């Protein structure tokens, strides 16, 4: 199976070669990836980073951006995951096909985030913060990346304070999701690389 909801379905044709499986999978996830590139380009300070650093932040952060953007695919009440085809699958069925601890963690994250009930403008600005908070391992101009992050974070504080004047803790709660996203990224990358088709 292929229990990633970026796929159209978790069922894999055992006659198809691995190259063929991956290529099919790629027609499903590539449009989502390109959408993160387009989004990055609309963060004004992102264009002022070095070309190398833009590419590196996208490299390290795309997953974390997509995890925020697709948190709603995880329905903690119904205990279902919606794949990009529109089809829904139960957690039990997905556990049976090889999902495990990482799926559970994703439900946990998604439930807490989905819960905060962010507006679109709030979610959008948070997502920008997530992107520019990506792992700095490849980065050549660290101070420029931290400056953009600080800029976006102040903007986020100002927006949450306008929209939630008596609940400033929402701001802090969002920042606390950054290490959680990094943990999800870490574990997911292990699953990605350990993926075999036969
Ligand atoms: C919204 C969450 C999300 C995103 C954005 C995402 C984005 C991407 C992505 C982006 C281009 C790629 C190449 C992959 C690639 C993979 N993902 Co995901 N995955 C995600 C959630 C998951 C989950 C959940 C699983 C199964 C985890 C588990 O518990 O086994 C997963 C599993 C996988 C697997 C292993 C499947 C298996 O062993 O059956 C691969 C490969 N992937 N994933």
């Amino acid at each position: 199976h292929l229990v990633c909801p970026m796929s159209k379905s978790p069922y894999v044709d055992p006659h198809k070669s691995g190259h063929e499986i991956w290529e099919e999978f790629s027609m499903s996830f590539t449009p989502a990836v390109k959408e993160v590139v387009e989004f990055a380009k609309r963060i004004p300070g992102f264009r002022d980073l070095s070309q190398h650093d833009q590419v590196n932040l996208l490299k390290a952060g795309t997953f974390e951006v997509l995890m925020v953007r697709f948190a709603s695919l995880f329905d903690a009440k119904e205990r279902t995951v919606t794949f990009l085809s529109g089809k829904k699958y139960s957690v039990d069925d997905l556990h049976s096909m090889g999902a495990g601890d990482l799926l559970n963690s994703m439900f946990e994250f998604s439930e807490k985030l989905n819960a905060l009930q962010l507006s679109d403008e709030e979610m959008s600005l948070f997502t920008a913060v997530v992107l520019v908070s990506a792992d700095r391992s490849g980065i050549e101009n660290v101070n420029s990346v931290e400056a953009l992050q600080e800029t976006l974070i102040r903007a986020l504080r100002t927006l949450i304070m306008k929209n939630h004047p008596n609940e400033a803790s929402i701001f802090t709660k969002l920042l606390l999701k950054l290490p959680d996203l990094r943990s999800l990224n870490n574990m997911h990358s292990e699953e990605l690389l350990a993926f075999k088709v036969h």
